[PDB]
């Protein structure tokens, strides 16, 4: 039959789709969430065999197992077992575009478990088996007969095997196909993978059992009272005696409970359901949910007789909590949110897209902690005990149907098919009947890049009708089509409009008043964190808080996709896109993460952390000013440290506590701060302090701070004349100057110091040279290839224009003795082809305190694309331990990415002093530096910086991190001037104009001394 | 695979839908409407064998034909043939409800067909075999290969049979199953029967092919100009030297063009679609379409290559007209609609539900005939050619999805049910992507009775994204939910309310106006026309005519579903549920139709013609007011005729030619109207006439008339004193009267007239005695059965009250003698078990003429149950040939079904006095008659009276007219009053408050004598 290459065959024999159920037997089991003997967990080690097509697979594996299979552990992805290749590709499909039908040569995983199946389980009752996840389609047996078909890569298919199973040893077979008419549903961009990749396990119900339930809270105006309404609906014999009792629980106390025989209100002429009936339960002064207070209630249902002999019992977390719509604004329990999110994919560097309690904890616990509210399931159901974790942590949920089907042409080729309606309605349908009972779930979403198609308004229509608690949003097709509640776009800028044609991107701004218009605007992703990227966060931000209808959104996106391999040593390296020899592949697109696939934290996150805070700052005077962006909760469990310090020394300190109620402001005021003897800058720095560990958070928990420049002294002391003074040797090719043990050396035909000298010892491994360009950032980069280049890419412009082929021409070299100093004056050309792209100007002044001020004009041709930056840099021959500087920090930051950054004194381990980005680039810069310290050197000025023993060179041809190699030395990057580094997308030109080198002309000065 | 019990399954390598295709490679030919040599029948003989299940039918049958097969016709339904018998059931499904499953004995019928193809078809392009209608679910082979499945027994299944034909003789075998999971969708009240009953034909098309063209038409707000745009798709090998011509021809002269190659606009990020182009085309002043004046366009789409060469041709009629509802009103080219129309099934009495164009025109015509202007596909997609007839012949068409789950409790719980969702969106997306280019179709709907569930809201989304040219209605779940633009009831009153729960049906008047309402409301079924009914017909039109809001509706139904038998001499007769053999069945239920199955009609389709007039009058002085209903056409095409009469006799007449703009008015002065000399009531009557015959319509028809009451003379001369004196012959039994060779007897022990004589001639075979009851009409029964009593329906009550069982009690009988005359006096009490049910005095007057003057005046309990009649009754001995009669008529009229009857003289053969409803009751009366006139008998008063060769006692004991026998002499009922018929619905009392016999005491006196 071929059944995975017709889309109207999605599933054969499976069970419908419901909430999740445990069928309890007791019910103080069902009220507590206990473990139940009637839910069997099948995981463990199975039998498993690949073949390159299902026709390959032989009949004599539906009877017994094959010798030659291997015994692995499931769930799994078979790739991640080395059976073969993982794929990563973006948009094109990895398999021809030849709908329904898929490669005859299809990976097939042949699984196959022997178990033991109680005689209790089939003497009475149903047995039914579920697969929680099997990537993309497969055929079940039991016991050498066939069972089933099923589709849909994320969603649980279940069978019932009661008719198949026999009293003791037991024998599964499936076959699973990596290839369906459902991968054409299946396109989102990640690895694709496949296999038994999620739970598998038993339920036992009895005959007569809980087939579906649906729990809803409404409230009245003010929330102080709700109305818990739970309809239950069953199988099995009807008889008058049956009975429903639904109880709310707080705690060990019942709240609330409603008992009633089986048999609906008459709906139509022919009457009601017999077999269903609705329980609705009063609740005065609920405690309501949110992200803020995730406060739950446990609801219990009992299938029971009159006489009170219980039957079953399912039960959920239930969250009071209210989502609407309402003028324009996305309201949860009346008050207008502010989502900080971020999408997350379901991914393991070591496992693949098979998902772990101790991992969902550990990103929850780094979400909260970052304080992100908010994670959108791109793109597709999550694994089940993702929205329990995040209904009792407290995450506002974006539940997405698995359908995307980016790489059609045009997009919407499938989805605007009436022939395509039934396979995508179920992707629809069976998710929202799974997850309809989990509070975390505030919005549902019909999937991911499809275009924009009929089905998608069906389905959206679909939902309203059979959920109205939760608005409904879609991307697809403009993302503000008749299909979605939200106007929900990818990447739409802040200020800048991409009006692409039919589907334009308009500033989120605009956006919002285009005539008509009156949906609120949440971004389903943005600020896209490919690499040394998140330049212009700030910007997002700022917009969001002034813009009522400016919900926030989601960033794209919480882990980098990077996946495990091992060199012949056995050390582990971070791999991407074509390096399992996958090909065509889509290389680094597959790591935008703010933190890597181990969950360590990019730089990034912590511009995510200070931006998405909860407690904004205002200064006047002595007064701080506190306020509040929580709705709901007053902060009890906040204290706020505030402290001034004078160039990194400090002179005060001290705490305050917070009472700050949701959307409040409370008045700080600052003691008599005492004036500084000494001159230099004043600064004040407030952070905020959670004195009490959390469920997500330490004791001592910093979740905001905030700096602001107080009073300044200006410095009008002149330095002690010193009473030395250098000496200028000139030779006609060199100029030299002695200092002591300390000698400079100027080469009269590079025009650039070429070497420095402390006794015997020289400094420099390569003389100190202007540098204007950068190892280009994935943002710089683009989609450009060295077989499809992108003309439009920085990289690409500044290629084009000679920028990294560029010579320096000196153009004049002179020496002058001064009553007190040695001037040294040097100008070069760089040239390109006859073009002269950029003019520096130097001018070296020693004096007798071996102090050496470097002052640089550079001219920037007006018609050359702006230059990455405009600085110097030079391989230092010393490598130290340390790097001490005074300035932002301690983390990397970039002039688009520096909110974050403090300024202070930092003192960090070399290795800090570089980011471990898996696609090496330009990294480590600090800017707004003052001063910076390395062994015994000390530059002053008002610079940005990176030091570390990688050139700029070694990193723009270095592909993977694990391939680089330490340099002899050290080499410093000191910038008077560096661009944004962008990130609005990572697929055209991003930095705002405010961070482009546009100026022409620059001037920036330098101070080199021996700390 | 059992695919036929898997609502998963609805079809195996069906292709897509889409509009009719003939594959023309001759433009002129398509442009003209010509067969095309591409597309050819297989209707014609074929080779059936019946089997009780598919497990039955032997494999050799798929190689060659079964020796046992029949030859039959195709199209046709297996049951017409007499292989098994139609069952005719209402609501209860034909099968256990136990979805999706169906009976194990499955009656399977095996068709085949030998057939030849050029081998010029098998040299180049496609060649597909395409079914019309296959009921309920088919497998295909050809040549001995499986091809693939089908559902949905209303629309076309379409295979490529390209790849399993040879050149020459080829082989079909096609697997009829009867039942099918597809059956829980078609459960509409009507015969279930099976088989291939819509043509079979086979279509050859190049391989690059039109695929798909859609045509829509916008016009500027006056309707002076529009834009013709057509979409047209393809498939094939694309090239850039294919292109698509778009011609539209107004008869012979082409009135716009256009030319462009494929290659859509920008739709999204990935592009448009390369596969198709949409023309453009401006028209100026266009004639617009509607069923006033049905103008049509041709639309020719070619597809051709660059230098000239045609590929193929498709076209179709186009139908400039807009359809939009606006501030609560349905409007078509900007003017709002008044719905004259009807629900039709197709059905024929020999054929089933095998559909022919004559028997299409014949209907079409009758309905325009009988001003009918809009039709209803109750409750499925039609034939094909259908259509095409209605957009030519000018007819306002609703086209319905074949989706009916009457019979499920509740009646929504398939279409709520996501699981079911893919098989009711085929059934609605595949009649859209048929019929969505006929003009004639101005509103889907999605389906009847199944409830209102999800999926109907999700496929009622789907229509409005993917046609927003037209409104979209439905009826399930209370008529006015959420999955419909119009409030669309079924048998809601017009006064009176009905609060059933849930689904109430609200007074038509009073919803409209019920709180936030603003959608039109259009009876999808009203005036239920089963037997003698329509009563109360004229109290909706009048609601329809004074508010705005109200458009109107669709009479239920068009033609009885009776079918024929022949008994044992092989004699047709019109059989209904039960006849069969099937059971259980709904016996008369299937019998609604205004016209019998033979087309030929029933009283009621006059009381509708005359309602839905398009003229209406009003009288003032010597000024008659013509006021015009069209809403696009002038009158140029009628032509009043006027005339007046006393009492039957013309006085004066005339004609005026009409001159009315659409919704305008004309006033026409009758001349002066001279004074009859006799006294009496002169009357008037206007008819309007068409004196050109027309597509429809025959020369002189006759479109509309109406009377008034003119002047009128009361009669103050005394009859000449005559000279004769009747004799009164006294005995212990008898009362005699004699006047020259006549006689009266009045037996004194009964107290009735029990005999009068002429000569040695007896007159009467039956005393005339007093008349409460009437055989009982189908509305007076409603759903009571012998076994399954209904309380409440009209007959229950009357049996229950025993007016069938009263037995007459003599209370007073005496004898006078007057100076000219004899008076007889009685008095009787009509009682039962203690209970007097009635009371009637009466006084017999004879004088010297012979005329004998009687006065009657009935009390009726006032608790007992209303009175069907009170009247007189009696079997004349006499059997004339002639009725005639100065009253209303010339047809059969009741109380609240008179309108339309006309006051005057009338003259009948006995036989039409008679209504041959297929299933007897009272029938043919006749109201308002001053005088009546039957062989030498002459009846004078005003009264109703209906007059045949079968008594009321018969009609009510017959259950078929067929098994009616003339019975002695002349059954006459002559009534001072009669209740009304009803007709709102059949199956609960109808009969309006004012119609009903309350009074209490009635009074009326009749005239005897000799015409
Ligand atoms: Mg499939
Ligand atoms: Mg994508
Ligand atoms: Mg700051
Ligand atoms: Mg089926
Ligand atoms: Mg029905
Ligand atoms: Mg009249
Ligand atoms: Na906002
Ligand atoms: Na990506
Ligand atoms: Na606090
Ligand atoms: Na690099
Ligand atoms: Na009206
Ligand atoms: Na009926
Ligand atoms: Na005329
Ligand atoms: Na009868």
């Amino acid at each position: 039959r071929r059944d995975w290459e017709n889309p109207g065959v999605t599933q054969l024999n499976r069970l419908a789709a419901h909430p999740p159920f445990a069928s309890w037997r007791n019910s103080e089991e069902a009220r507590t969430d206990r473990p139940s003997q009637q839910l069997r967990s099948l995981n463990g080690e199975w039998r498993f065999a690949w073949f390159p097509a299902p026709e390959a697979v032989p009949e004599s594996w539906l009877e017994c197992d094959l010798p030659e299979a291997d015994t692995v552990v499931v769930p799994s992805n078979w790739q991640m077992h080395g059976y073969d290749a993982p794929i990563y590709t973006n948009v094109t499909y990895p398999i021809t575009v030849n709908p329904p039908f898929v490669p005859t040569e299809n990976p097939t995983g042949c699984y196959s478990l022997t178990f033991n199946v109680d005689e209790s389980w089939l003497q009475e009752g149903q047995t039914r088996i579920i697969f929680d996840g099997v990537n993309s389609a497969f055929h079940l047996w039991c016991n050498g007969r066939w069972v089933g078909y099923g589709q849909d890569s994320r969603l649980p298919s279940e069978f019932d095997l009661s008719a198949f199973l026999r009293a003791g040893e037991n024998r599964l077979a499936v076959m699973v196909l990596r290839w369906s008419d459902g991968s054409y549903l299946e396109d989102q961009d990640m690895w694709r993978m496949s296999g038994i990749f999620r739970d598998v396990s038993l339920l036992h119900k009895p005959t007569t059992q809980i087939s579906d339930f649906h729990v809803a809270t409404r409230f009245n105006d003010d929330f102080s009272r709700a109305v818990l309404e739970a309809e239950v609906q069953m199988c099995g014999e009807l008889r008058d005696y049956l009975r429903v009792t639904v109880s709310l629980w707080q705690g060990e106390t019942q709240v609330a409970s409603g008992t009633a025989p089986f048999g609906g209100e008459i709906i139509d002429e022919r009457g009601g359901y017999a077999d269903r009936v609705t329980l609705r339960l009063n609740v005065e002064n609920p405690k309501l949910w949110s992200a803020e207070i995730p406060n739950l209630y446990r609801a219990v249902v009992e299938l029971h007789t009159a006489d009170g002999t219980l039957i079953e019992a399912e039960a959920c977390d239930v969250g009071f909590r209210e989502v609407r719509i309402e003028n324009g604004l996305l309201l949860l329990n009346g008050k207008p949110l502010l989502i900080r999110g971020v999408n997350r994919h379901e991914h393991h560097p070591l496992h693949g897209q098979v998902m772990d309690e101790q991992t969902m904890v550990q990103d929850i616990l780094l979400m909260k902690q970052n304080n992100f509210n908010a994670v959108r399931c791109s793109h597709y159901p999550n694994h089940p005990l993702w929205y329990t974790l995040c209904d009792r942590y407290g995450l506002y949920v974006v539940d997405e149907a698995n359908i995307e089907t980016h790489g059609m042409v045009p997009m919407n080729r499938l989805t605007d098919d009436p022939r395509w309606l039934p396979a995508m309605s179920e992707r629809v349908t069976r998710m929202v009947q799974r997850d309809r009972n989990h509070p975390s779930v505030i919005i549902w979403s019909l999937g991911n890049e499809s275009g924009h198609g009929a089905n998608h308004d069906a389905l959206y229509r679909w939902i309203k009708s059979v959920d109205p608690s939760r608005p409904v949003q879609y991307e697809g097709g403009g993302a503000d089509t008749t299909a979605t509640d939200i106007i929900c776009p990818m990447y739409a800028r802040v200020d800048e409009d991409q009006p692409f044609p039919a589907v334009p991107k308009w500033s989120i701004k605009k956006w919002l008043s285009l005539p008509g218009e009156t949906r609120p605007l949440i971004l389903c992703e943005y600020a896209h964190a490919m690499g040394n990227s998140l330049g212009g966060f700030a910007k997002y931000w700022q917009a969001f808080r002034q813009y009522p209808r400016l919900q926030g959104g989601f960033v794209w996106d919480w882990v980098d996709q990077s996946l495990i391999k091992y060199d012949e040593n056995g050390n582990p390296w971070s791999a991407y896109g074509g390096d399992f020899g996958d090909t065509p592949n889509d290389a680094q697109f597959c790591m935008n993460g703010l933190v890597f696939a181990d969950r360590t934290p990019h730089p990034a996150l912590t511009e995510a952390k200070h931006q998405q805070q909860f407690f904004q700052f205002r200064l006047s005077g002595q007064t701080i000013e506190v306020t509040s962006e929580y709705l709901f909760r007053h902060s009890d469990n906040e204290l706020l440290h505030w402290m001034v310090a004078l160039d990194g020394k400090p002179l005060a300190s001290g705490e305050v506590p917070l009472d700050v109620a949701p959307q409040g402001k409370q008045l700080i005021e600052l003691p008599e701060l005492p004036q500084p003897e000494s001159a230099g800058q004043l600064w004040l720095t407030v952070r905020v302090v959670q004195p009490n560990a959390t469920a997500w958070s330490e004791a001592g928990h910093i979740s905001a701070w905030q700096q602001w420049r107080l009073a300044e002294n200006l410095s009008v002391t002149l330095p002690a004349a010193s009473h030395a003074i250098p000496h200028l040797t000139t030779s006609e090719m060199d100029f030299c100057i002695e200092l002591g043990n300390k000698r400079w050396q100027f080469n009269r035909q590079s025009g650039f110091l070429s070497q420095m000298w402390i006794g015997d010892k020289k400094q420099l491994l390569t003389p100190l040279r202007d540098q204007f360009t950068r190892a280009p950032l994935d943002n710089d980069i683009g989609v450009s290839e060295a077989t499809r280049i992108d003309p439009n890419a920085w990289v690409e412009r500044w290629k084009a224009a000679g920028h990294y082929q560029a010579e320096a021409a000196l153009l004049q070299c002179t020496a002058d003795t001064l009553a007190d100093a040695v001037l040294i004056t040097t100008a070069h050309a760089w040239q390109h082809q006859g073009k002269t792209l950029f003019i520096s100007r130097k001018t070296y002044r020693i004096d007798g305190s071996g102090q050496m001020a470097i002052t640089v004009d550079v001219e920037v041709a007006s018609d050359t694309p702006h230059p990455a930056r405009i600085g110097l840099n030079c391989q230092l021959a010393q490598v130290a331990e340390r790097v001490n500087w005074l300035g932002l920090g301690p983390q990397e930051n970039y002039p688009d990415r520096l909110t974050a950054a403090c300024f202070d004194r930092w003192d960090l381990p070399l290795s800090d002093m570089y980011t471990p980005y898996v696609f090496p680039s330009e990294n480590g810069l600090r800017c707004g530096t003052r001063e910076l310290n390395y062994g015994p050197h000390q530059w002053r000025g008002d610079f940005q910086f990176n030091i570390s023993r990688y050139s700029q060179q070694q990193l723009m041809e270095t592909s993977h991190r694990h391939l680089l190699h330490a340099e002899e030395g050290t080499w410093l990057n000191i910038d008077g001037f560096h661009m944004g580094i962008g990130g609005d997308d990572s697929w055209s030109p991003s930095v705002s104009a405010e961070f482009q080198l546009s100026a022409g002309r620059y001037h920036y000065q330098l101070v080199w001394c021996q700390k």
